[PDB]
């Protein structure tokens, strides 16, 4: 396609699963992709080489999220990488970094709560805040949310709340950034097989009666990030295979 | 792109404005496009030749909508065209046919009401009903709605109600047709310049402070109609430039 | 409570089921209730006497809906009743009149479609239009919709579309009528037992695992119609026992 | 009315503004009201005496929110109060405690962010978690949110995100608690005058062209908390005077 020819993308948690497919799709369409990772160096290097093997350009960016100085670290390491190279600006920010918390309310601890909010809400918020100094006109902010923000799923309530908070950011920034031709969208995956009775309920929650694949999400994100989605902003884009549709 | 290589599309009111850009985008990506028209023969022939000049294939399909035997006529004329040719099936249905009624409630007559419901709701409903016998697996139903179904616009209330009714159809069919890998989506345009103080309020209703162009809608529709949007179904896809976002 | 002391209400299809409980609740709180009916004279007389027995005031209003001159007939008969009596104005309009069409798309006929749109959309629209000349400041318009407008229920698709259209009217009029302190709301019932496997799916579609009762709806409508809901307008008020909540 | 005769309510931030009107409305309808406060002892004592003067029963409950051991402290102090008295159970939880952060993204500090999340999300979450052990059948959880969760208001983005997260909790718990006849709802106030160009934009954001009063919210909350709203659950109840309706 070559829809992102000449552009610079950053994908938080870009090293694997959904993060990885996004990084790959964007890099395959000409984007220079900053592949962010917090823990998994080898997976980052894996994703980058994969991209380079296929004839795109990407580079690793190390920042542990949900720790004091996470956002600063991320953007410090992004600049360090581009310096003496493409300028300090970017076109496409994808907030994909996240940790799960599969506990209903009765079992969620302060430690687990604080951890999920630190990584899933606080990190992306300050990453985005510091993004706005660098984000060019016609740019893209894309937050990866969950079906569970808009469909009641008690067993992951604290996780869903973390994504809910980030969903409020999308319309706020689409309004603020609109005059510069920047779109801000949420893409909400459903239940995705990445790398007993649960697997069954989640497959059949789709009207297509399967789990999503990383490629399912990455295909929607690649569109939202293109000039073709320039008239689409402030939206919650359902990438769940029709989760929550009926009953 | 060639995203619709080998597929058959039907675009109701495909002869001009949004209808025309959709027809053109789809035909430019390899779709064989049935260009439907109710009144404007020359505009239909115009759109078809344009497509053929550019090296796609399309053909005219005549059916006056909101008259007894409209849906039958349409599908009679679609088949007549494909017969002894591509088989009777289709991949992509776009409900774009519509008439405006810019009157607030106090001024809407029975004649005008009945006319807008006949064209905007009753016609597309029976066109879709008769579509389901012909619609192949992995197919696409795309209804063109309005921003005014989800954002209060009193001055066009009866028109909005007509589109509202058709918006209920999208989730219903996405559930029913899901098992066959068919997606059903609404694409909602905003205020679009096609071929005094009104023009100003409508431009600035967008967070981008302009009217839409036909291409803005057609770019979103082309995506929804592609294999890239296969994980997107039952949705109301906002193609308004962020109309109704703030306040 | 006596929340509607001194007010005049009209409840379309007020003779039984949900219509009847609404009529009764409003009349029990001091409202003078015009009990509309299209076919069922005895049921109307039944509801009125019931109300009078309990020490409220109500009167019958005959108008066959979905026939040429329905809205005119209704308001002609409302005035005929109040004339030489309370003035021609009203405080509370409840659009409760409706007919079901339990057929999925493949089986809906033109006759059945046209009938459901005539009764469920066209009748209430022109009843409301003609209401606005008579509707006092601090007044109430309340449309009775269905859970199936916002939750995919293919088996009643054409019925849902009819209610969908009327749902677009609520926000339109809440904006137009706002300056006069009039609220316009939709109240959406779920599945309600009025006077095999279906009954089971509908009971368990509620998070409370029962069907609604008429009183469940009438309690919400009585609130929306009171000065207590004066800050609530343009809303789709869910009276379904949490239908469509999870999955 | 006496709708809450025999019931026990807890209103977080119940000492003034919206908190206070809620406390008063509930206590005026027979509820025993635990008036929570974090800083403002005199305001708490003020609200309690007011209630007692009018012939309801209420008591103060001290807990600084957004500090380690806030939820424990609150419930420790609730029990201490009821002990040797009404049992340890409650019927009605109102999450009204909140702090504002009127800064757009460019100006939000970590300190301010962490403070607003601690008070507005983390505190109510763990207050609710610990509530579920005590909450009786037919009970009520009511979260006080903001219009700005569903209408883009960039200038208060971090505050809105905090309320967004709590909005995800409502549908989750309405599903989980449904079988016990407990309703969980959000009530979203707009812009409310409590105890230059801003005041003007906020008044005219309502279709009624005024700011809300505490009583506007408290009237809706009193309904949601009554047996009359028993069929209303998982909902986002708009108490904004039609903020965000048009454009």
């Amino acid at each position: 396609t070559q829809r992102h020819q000449g552009r610079t993308a950053l994908v938080t948690g870009g090293s694997r699963g959904i993060g990885r497919a996004i990084s790959r799709r964007l890099a395959a369409e000409g984007a220079l992709v900053a592949v962010h990772y917090g823990h998994d160096h080898a997976a980052a290097e894996r994703t980058v080489k994969e991209i380079e093997t296929d004839g795109g350009r990407a580079f690793p960016v190390h920042a542990e999220l949900g720790v004091e100085g996470d956002a600063a670290t991320l953007w410090a390491a992004f600049d360090e990488a581009l310096s003496g190279t493409s300028g300090p600006g970017l076109d496409i920010l994808v907030n994909n970094a996240g940790i799960t918390l599969p506990r209903p309310i009765a079992a969620v601890t302060e430690a687990e709560y604080d951890r999920v909010f630190a990584v899933n809400t606080r990190a992306p918020f300050f990453i985005v805040q510091r993004s706005l100094e660098r984000l060019r006109d016609g740019g893209r902010i894309i937050s990866i949310s969950s079906a569970a923000t808009q469909t009641a799923y008690p067993a992951i309530v604290a996780y869903s709340m973390s994504k809910g908070a980030l969903d409020v950011l999308t319309p706020a920034l689409a309004k603020q950034l609109g005059p510069r031709g920047i779109t801000v969208n949420t893409v909400a995956p459903g239940f995705t097989e990445t790398e007993p009775e649960i697997r069954k309920a989640l497959s059949s929650a789709s009207v297509f009666g399967r789990l999503g694949a990383p490629a399912d999400i990455a295909d929607v994100v690649s569109f939202v990030a293109s000039d073709e989605a320039r008239w689409v902003t402030g939206q919650w884009i359902d990438a769940t295979g029709g989760v929550g549709l009926g009953l």
